[PDB]
């Protein structure tokens, strides 16, 4: 990735050679490892246009296996540009860019023609949204009257997503695919400053409510596959949803509630971990707004600690606490003030809140059953000793 910054052409040339060979050759080959190099090379807006134009010319002539590999590799490139160049992505919606729109529009039709079966549609639909996102005005036309063919295909896909997204379609794959594709659209919207308040915000609002119910229903745990739930998908959605509505989150209480399954708590803590560690954009909301839940966070830790210690002395139930408990320990390590807000203060007949927190950490250091957690507790306890963190123990008397 660092190498591609300067000598982009050298890497790009080898890929361009591979594209021609598959195009001319009619014997399908599976040495797409050259094609999969896009996932790591640094890409810029100007460079990205080069990739779209070249692939579009050869896209129709590529083999089935090659087409999927480029779609996957090309899709990951888009995030690299957005992440590496957040400003450039904003400029796309700040001012119209026909060249950027045209190449995406041209590729969109080529990809749509390739995919006919439902399984094919599922693989390519997530990319289709990115292409649709690239062209803002086509989204506006979709909302309004639809052109006979220009925006007929685009409008059909958008409404098909909602049906699968809402579960009306009797196809599990499309519902799963719709969630991933829709989530990426929501993630991209997070980057939008919202000063423009383009249709992207309005379109997301249409789908945001549906997405939460599908992924954040405690009664029904969304089971993407063998795993009980797609933890990564849920964390990404929650982080985006938090940024959209940080003032008063409605599912934070649902997840933060003790009755909710551990996975919701596990998703909650991990999501908060990203917020504290990964806040690139200043205008995004900050963790400080969440301090109001500090009291509830401590209660969750106490209950987890009691059962975690009890379990060590079911197989998966006990192991679940260890993963969740370790996440909580790391979360405190990132920021100790998060759980120290609203101190209970020592009662005349009962201990305070800071004391109970410290005692729990101390009794885990010599456990020796979970050295990784015990090692973390030492570091966590070593962070609560900083002169800044000494005051947070009890602001009334920090030297007693």
């Amino acid at each position: 990735f660092s190498l591609s910054c300067n000598n982009f052409n050298a890497v790009f040339s080898r890929i361009s050679t591979r594209l021609q060979e598959l195009t001319v050759c009619s014997e399908d080959n599976v040495d797409v490892h050259d094609i999969e190099l896009l996932q790591y090379i640094n890409v810029d807006c100007a460079k990205l246009k080069r990739l779209l134009k070249e692939t579009a010319f050869k896209f129709k002539a590529l083999k089935k296996v090659a087409q999927l590999a480029v779609i996957n590799s090309l899709e990951k490139a888009f995030w690299n540009w957005v992440e590496n160049y957040p400003d450039e992505f904003t400029k796309l919606y700040q001012i119209p860019q026909t060249d950027m729109a045209e190449c995406a529009e041209k590729l969109f039709d080529l990809v749509d023609g390739f995919a006919e079966s439902t399984k094919r549609k599922a693989a390519v639909w997530p990319l289709q949204i990115i292409l649709l996102i690239l062209c803002p005005e086509i989204i506006q036309d979709i909302s309004k009257d639809v052109v006979d063919e220009n925006n007929m295909n685009k409008k059909l896909f958008l409404d098909s997503l909602r049906k699968a997204l809402a579960g009306h379609g009797g196809s599990r794959q499309l519902t799963e695919s719709a969630a991933i594709a829709c989530v990426k659209l929501c993630k991209a919207s997070t980057y939008i400053n919202w000063e423009d308040n383009s249709v992207i915000f309005l379109l997301v609002q249409s789908m945001v409510v549906d997405l939460k119910n599908l992924l954040f229903n405690p009664s029904k745990p969304f089971s993407r596959g063998s795993q009980p739930a797609d933890v990564d998908l849920m964390i990404d959605c929650l982080v985006s949803c938090f940024r959209i509505s940080p003032h008063n989150n409605q599912h934070f209480k649902i997840c933060l509630a003790q009755n909710s399954p551990s996975t919701f708590h596990y998703v909650l803590v991990n999501s908060l971990h990203r917020i504290i560690t990964n806040s690139a954009l200043d205008w995004w909301p900050k963790i400080d707004a969440v301090y109001c839940h500090s009291v509830e966070l401590r209660n969750m830790f106490g209950e987890t600690l009691h059962k975690a210690v009890q379990g060590c002395g079911t197989d998966l139930e006990t192991r679940s606490y260890k993963y969740l408990l370790l996440s909580m320990v790391k979360l405190i390590h990132a920021d100790p003030k998060l759980l120290l807000c609203n101190p209970r203060k020592q009662g005349p007949e009962t201990q305070g809140s800071t004391a109970e927190l410290i005692t729990g950490l101390v009794q885990l250091v010599p456990q020796s059953h979970m050295p990784e957690i015990a090692q973390e507790a030492m570091e966590a306890l070593l962070v609560l000793h900083q002169l800044d963190s000494i005051d947070l123990w009890n602001p009334d008397a920090p030297v007693e």
